[PDB]
């Protein structure tokens, strides 16, 4: 049979970012509504007479069904940032 794509169940999120030239405390992640925002900023000064900076931003829409409070971030020692989320649970309306 032909090769097929394996479907993914809904309600999950997973992305990776290469932020190796930002330190852990130069990077922040937050959820705003149903988006995730990543921000990073580095500045250095070689002397009093100058200033070098980098900046990065990105926003992702969380897919349907994701719990916006269940987003996690993990920054590897090699500077890869994983951002993941899992499905929201639904309140029951009938007895168990």
């Amino acid at each position: 049979g032909a090769m097929a794509q394996v479907p993914t169940d809904p309600g999950y999120f997973s992305v990776l970012l290469d932020v190796k030239h930002f330190s852990p405390e130069e990077i922040s992640v937050k959820v705003v509504g149903d988006h995730v925002e990543v921000h990073a900023r580095h500045e250095e000064r070689p002397d009093e007479h100058g200033f070098i900076a980098r900046e990065f931003h990105r926003r992702y829409r969380l897919p349907p069904g994701v719990d916006p409070a269940a987003v996690t971030s993990a920054l590897s020692p090699e500077g890869v940032l994983s951002i993941q989320a899992t499905p929201a649970s639904a309140q029951a309306s009938l007895p168990s």
